[PDB]
């Protein structure tokens, strides 16, 4: 088992060139695949996440080639839904993005197809939207738990009135939304109830229309989509840095900065998690935006009680920036954080009741009381990117803190530990 040991940062300051963008460059592949003509893509992520996903597209046939630091990728797109028989096998890793994407499109035509891949993506559900794809005629089976990948994809999906449930996780609405344009007959998508992260569904119906393909959106509680249609290469696109990813950093100066600037996002992003930085202000720290940048001043750091369903991952960073604010913050409405790269409602109260903190673990939100000086603590981080990032700010205090497989951070961000440690200052 390996680990890094963080030494106490005494101060943040300085400027972070963004990692591209997971939730942008996952869905402008699988778009830039389906369509027809040469994507040039830039600022592409190079994560774990990215390379399941080429590696899924090189499986079923698609040409692409990548620049030396594969932030560059040129794609020929296959003009039109993709196929493979043989019940080809796809190992998607803990890609949900290659994952749900794919288990709809690849139900386009006929196709003998079999999406897997590691131990976590076999207990994260998938089940609403295989019932989703079914209403709209696919053959879908399920060869391990019954809801969960994997799955046997033998084709089928041709439209009509699909209805879906939005309560779990957006991105069975994703899904359905990139692959229902490119069936035979027009879709009726009806959400069953609530729908949950909402603004990923933004991001989606963004990459959508830049490769030419609009949709009506009638209040998020039903979209109408006209069947029949194709997707366009929009020639060279500019992915933009990770909002989720900047998190980190923002967060970082709100609690020992300095002022960190941190660029690839601005006021104009279509990420949700931008919305990470309002928290931060809410909280007592400085925001300057630009058309490029988002940077975060130190100010104070005041608890808060606030529904975050509409950023769920940056949510996780305020658990732990919590544990250097005055007072007790209360996280609500976040209950898929069950459902992700680990129970992250279990996990995130059991590492902070380590370091200090007193925890209330409620079914669908956390309350966080800050001891009044945080202790040594060696972090489990359950296979989940996210643990390992959000408790290195532990280390923006006195004390050292041990992070368990820090590599696992490669999901989104290989680069994590290197970027924290560029604006970490010993004065
Ligand atoms: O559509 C998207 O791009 C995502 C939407 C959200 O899921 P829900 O709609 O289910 O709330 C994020 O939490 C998810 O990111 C994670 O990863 P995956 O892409 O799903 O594997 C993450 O980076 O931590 C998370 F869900 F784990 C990516």
């Amino acid at each position: 088992m390996e680990s890094l040991t963080l030494q106490p940062i005494a101060r943040v300051d300085g400027t972070i060139n963004l990692p591209g963008s997971k939730s942008v460059s996952n869905r402008a592949l699988l778009l830039a695949a389906l369509a027809h003509g040469k994507t040039v893509l830039t600022n592409l992520l190079d994560s774990d996440d990215v390379r399941h996903m080429l590696n899924a597209l090189t499986a079923l046939g698609v040409s692409y080639t990548l620049s030396a630091d594969r932030t560059r990728c040129e794609i020929i797109g296959n003009g039109g839904p993709l196929h493979a028989e043989g019940a080809l096998e796809l190992f998607l890793g803990n890609a949900g993005t290659a994952m749900r994407p794919l288990a709809a499109a690849l139900c386009l035509g006929s196709n003998d197809i079999v999406l897997t891949g590691e131990p976590r993506m076999k207990e994260r559900p998938i089940g609403h939207l295989v019932d989703a794809l079914r209403l709209g005629g696919a053959k879908i089976t399920y060869l391990e738990q019954e809801n969960y990948p994997p799955l046997r994809l033998q084709g089928g999906f041709t439209g009509g009135n699909v209805d879906v449930d939005g309560s779990v996780s957006s991105q069975f609405l994703t899904a359905l939304l990139m692959t229902a344009p490119l069936a035979p007959e027009d879709t009726v998508i009806r959400i069953k109830g609530d729908l949950v992260s909402k603004p990923y569904i933004d991001i989606t119906l963004n990459l959508m229309k830049t490769f030419g393909v609009e949709i009506e959106n009638q209040h998020y509680q039903q979209f109408v989509v006209k069947g029949g249609q194709s997707y366009q290469s929009p020639g060279t696109y500019l992915v933009e840095g990770d909002a989720s990813s900047a998190s980190y950093f923002l967060a970082a100066a709100a609690i020992k900065g300095g002022t960190v600037k941190v660029t690839g996002i601005g006021r104009n992003s279509m990420q949700g998690d931008i919305r990470f930085a309002d928290v931060l202000e809410k909280m007592g720290a400085t925001i300057c935006w630009g058309d490029d940048y988002i940077s975060c001043t130190r100010g104070e750091l005041n608890a808060i009680d606030m529904d975050m369903n509409h950023i769920p991952d940056a949510a996780m960073t305020i658990a732990t920036a919590a544990l250097f604010a005055k007072g007790t913050t209360t996280l609500r409405n976040i209950y898929n954080w069950r459902v992700k790269e680990t129970d992250r409602l279990f996990a995130m109260a059991t590492e902070l009741r380590k370091v200090g903190a007193e925890v209330e673990e409620g079914h669908d939100y956390i309350r966080i009381t800050p001891p009044e000086k945080l202790n040594f603590a060696e972090i489990a981080t359950y296979n989940d990117h996210r643990m390992a990032m959000c408790f290195s700010l532990v280390a923006l205090s006195d004390t050292p803190v041990t992070i368990l497989d820090p590599k696992c951070t490669a999901k989104t961000f290989p680069d994590y530990f290197e970027q924290l440690a560029r604006i970490s200052q010993a004065a």
